[PDB]
């Protein structure tokens, strides 16, 4: 249950509807067919993994093309 | 600079410095070792935070979790029943 993610640390990454890792409303969708759904995603909580959900892009951003030189030059001066 | 990006948002998806596994998109130290160097490298950077984009990067990576084998099995049942 959700108290049991929250203890483990797994609400970071995800939500429970539609962070870094798919909503969790997502996963039932996508493996409510699968028969072994349980073994299967019960081995992908103890390992992690990458890969099997497509990753979360960046948005356009709200800053004028000064602002946009301004933060890539700031980026550029963190080594 | 640092305060710029935090008004803009951009901290709610990048950290200063790996390890966080939490944010959506690469840590800034990450991207200034990448490009550093490169004669259009804040030109190109600039394009990039204005528009945004995806598949530069790749996935993050869900880490290990130390749960038992009954606690995974319960969170993945739980998982299933959510709508
Ligand atoms: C706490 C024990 C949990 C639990 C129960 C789950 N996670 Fe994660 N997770 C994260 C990311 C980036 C992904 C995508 C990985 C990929 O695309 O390969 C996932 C994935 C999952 C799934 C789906 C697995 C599958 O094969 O479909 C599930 C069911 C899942 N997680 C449950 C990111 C994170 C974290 C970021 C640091 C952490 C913490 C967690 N997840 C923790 C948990
Ligand atoms: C606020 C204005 C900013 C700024 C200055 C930056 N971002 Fe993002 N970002 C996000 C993701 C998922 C990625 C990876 C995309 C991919 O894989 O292609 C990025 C990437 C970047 C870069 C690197 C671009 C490159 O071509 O190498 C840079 C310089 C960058 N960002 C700066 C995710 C997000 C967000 C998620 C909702 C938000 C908000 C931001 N980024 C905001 C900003």
């Amino acid at each position: 249950n959700e108290q049991l993610a929250k203890q483990k640390g797994c609400m970071a990454c995800h939500d429970l509807k539609a962070k870094v890792g798919p909503a969790y409303a997502d996963v039932a969708k996508k493996y409510a067919g699968r028969k072994d759904a349980v073994d299967y995603l019960a081995g992908k909580i103890k390992k992690g993994g990458s890969g099997v959900w497509g990753s979360v892009p960046m948005p356009p951003q709200n800053v004028t093309d000064a602002e946009a030189k301004q933060l890539a030059q700031w980026i550029l001066s963190i080594k």
